[PDB]
């Protein structure tokens, strides 16, 4: 049921000047679209969705975790921290940091939450615990964005991202209240309007998390999509390019998502 219908991903990545990795899953029939799906690509900020899921998992065992206030000093503010910078003088709750990391890709909030989980190895351990043997986080923001060609640190594959996203949003990896909260955070994301969402009709529900490393044409998005009248679709789109100063493209991510949906026979 893989690639029942061929799509021109090769021409798309050639026009972009890099590599594109795609894995899309129709959760009803099990049919898939797959292109470079088992290659490693840098996560960039897309790790933060899984970080929020790991926080929610912990909260099943710590009833008070989400409401815990976290205070932080100016030395915790990283470039691109649009929410946490407004609460420096007050603090934010764990739930609010999680929402900011997912929905604004707030870099300081993500580092604070990583600390709570025991750092990159603690997030990697959570992904191992849901059966993902590919994902690895090695460093913190912003060093994890280096996107060096051939470097396996801070990478996963489009396929493993999609498989883990499915387990967390639709499967049994989180208890039902935490599952819906993860979904609601993804649905409220603000940074993805020009990526997978641009290929999804306005009358369908969707949640996503983006990543943009800033170098090596490296950027990405993953999403769960609920077309009306059929089962949901889970997909991941990752890009990279050979030269440090190659620019990323939002349009190429949207175009790859359109091809994935066409390949699954989802009318959009
Ligand atoms: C994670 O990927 C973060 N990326 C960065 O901080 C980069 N230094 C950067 C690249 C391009 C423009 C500004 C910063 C954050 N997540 C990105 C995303 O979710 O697409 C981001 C651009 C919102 S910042």
């Amino acid at each position: 049921l893989t690639n029942l219908v061929a799509e021109p991903f090769a021409k798309l990545e050639q026009d972009f000047g890099g590599s594109i990795g795609v894995y899309a899953m129709d959760t009803g029939s099990g049919a898939t679209v797959s292109y470079r799906a088992e290659e490693r690509f840098p996560l960039c900020s897309s790790f933060k969705g899984f970080l929020a899921a790991a926080v929610l998992a912990r909260s099943q065992q710590q009833a008070g975790l989400l409401d815990t206030p976290i205070r932080y000093g100016k030395n915790a503010l990283v470039p691109w921290s649009p929410i946490s910078e407004k609460y420096l003088t007050t603090g934010m709750t764990v739930a609010e940091l999680s929402a900011a990391a997912v929905q604004y890709s707030d870099n300081a909030a993500a580092n604070l939450l990583l600390k709570e989980l025991g750092g990159p190895a603690g997030l990697t351990a959570f992904m191992r615990s849901i059966g993902d043997t590919t994902f690895r986080l090695d460093r913190w923001q912003l060093e994890l964005n280096s996107a060096i060609p051939g470097d396996a640190r801070d990478t996963s594959s489009p396929r493993a991202v999609t498989e883990s996203l499915q387990k967390l949003t639709l499967g049994s990896a989180l208890a039902a209240p935490q599952r819906q909260q993860f979904v609601d955070w993804l649905k409220g994301n603000t940074t993805g309007n020009h990526r997978i969402r641009a290929a999804v009709p306005a009358d369908w529900a969707v949640g996503d998390k983006t990543g943009t490393c800033g170098v090596y044409g490296t950027a990405n998005d993953y999403a769960v999509v609920w077309p009306t009248g059929r089962a949901p679709i889970v997909l991941a789109v990752y890009t990279r390019a050979p030269n440090k100063d190659d620019k990323h493209s939002e349009a190429v991510i949207a175009a790859a998502a359109r091809l994935a949906l066409e390949g699954l026979g989802v009318n959009g």
